[PDB]
């Protein structure tokens, strides 16, 4: 059926220009591969606060990813992941913003550090959540574990730990192996 | 005889990751085709500032283009072309870094926008300079003309204007047609 997918991407101070761009490129990669399908997208940048870079309606209006993400400006602040996920659940997955009531909601969270806030993401639990943790800040098993609470279960399936930003291309190569005409 | 060639590549903010990658791929194709010859290479990324990604010595120690360029990080800043060329002439073409004294010096400058700086490139005049301007920013003849000052003469020979980054593939195809075993 229809799938409404939101890319919630980290725009923290830790990110170097090329790493940030690499996060954005993975997003573009997935979009252009899934162009003209039942998939519809929205992208939200999060750091201390949040910004819907383009919503579902924007996407359908002009499906071009490079264009849709042209005005993105790296926030360079903190990593308030709990608030960010809640913002997506209540402020992005909305009909007035182009979300289809029927669609399966999917969230792809991309981050390079532990959340700088706390609370709960109860309001977003019906959304299928994937989280990609990248870089040195996720060197230890402990840091990696902290991400499980944001993603769907099992974590072995929904949580992806990447050692480098370059590995995003690797991740894209693998996700494509899972594309099928059904 | 021996040829010391430096690729001076644009790492400005305008470039999309795949566009930057195409510039890198062109460089790798040229290097691979010219492996085990009298050519030795060095690569320098320029934007607001410069970074010798690998020097002649690095190339001699390890010829693998992929390995040599694997640590390149897109700068995503300005386009100080005058400063970059001067940097190549005075900080890259040096025996200290593997350059061969009486080798023919060649520079292949690749860019997608007009220079954000000014001055002169007198320090680099004895280097055979080629320049490839790519994309939307070189739509007008006026913009293409601003690149003449950086390249050797005639411009008809040293200045290449490409409308797309995909066109770098055709350029590689063209240059290969000029490859000969010189007697
Ligand atoms: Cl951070
Ligand atoms: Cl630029
Ligand atoms: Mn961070
Ligand atoms: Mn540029």
């Amino acid at each position: 059926g229809n799938v409404d997918l939101v890319f919630l991407f980290d725009g923290s101070m830790s990110l170097q220009p090329d790493e940030f761009q690499k996060i954005l490129d993975f997003m573009k990669d997935v979009m252009k591969k899934l162009s003209n399908t039942s998939y519809q997208f929205a992208a939200v940048q999060f750091s201390t606060s949040y910004k819907t870079e383009f919503d579902f309606s924007d996407y359908v209006k002009r499906k071009d990813p490079d264009a849709l993400l042209k005005h993105v400006k790296h926030m360079l602040l903190l990593t308030n992941t709990f608030g960010a996920i809640n913002y997506v659940a209540t402020e992005v997955f909305r009909e007035e913003l182009g979300a289809r009531p029927d669609a399966t909601k999917v969230l792809i969270i991309i981050t390079d550090g532990e959340a700088t806030d706390s609370g709960n993401i109860d309001a977003a639990k019906d959304i299928i959540r994937y989280i990609i943790g990248i870089g040195k800040h996720f060197q230890t098993k402990e840091s990696q574990e902290t991400l499980h609470k944001f993603a769907s279960k099992p974590a072995s399936e929904f949580v992806k730990i990447l050692d480098t930003f370059e590995k995003l291309k690797d991740l894209f190569t693998e996700l494509q192996k899972k594309i099928y005409v059904i």
